[PDB]
């Protein structure tokens, strides 16, 4: 397999997630021409990374709103929105 398919949990803490994300449809590409959402940054104080958020998983969904063929704009709006615990489900590749 090419990479694994994750589903982490993560509780918004001290007013954040503790990440950046890049991508999206139209948007500067994290890799390639994949114009997926990507994890780019994770605060090393923050809340994703203690749940094991790595920086280069793609974000597939977030509190059962799909990302795929999402615009970034619309990305950042489904972390905001997602309340306290916020069920991510990220594609690792090796």
């Amino acid at each position: 397999a090419m990479g694994e398919e994750l589903t982490l949990t993560i509780l918004r803490q001290t007013g954040g997630l503790g990440i950046s994300i890049a991508g999206g449809k139209g948007s500067t590409p994290y890799k390639g021409d994949d114009e997926g959402i990507f994890i780019s940054r994770v605060s090393e104080e923050g809340p994703a990374a203690r749940a094991g958020v790595r920086v280069g998983d793609k974000l597939l969904e977030v509190n059962g709103v799909a990302l795929q063929g999402a615009e970034h704009h619309e990305a950042v709006e489904a972390l905001r929105g997602a309340g306290t615990a916020v069920q991510m489900r990220v594609w690792r590749e090796r």
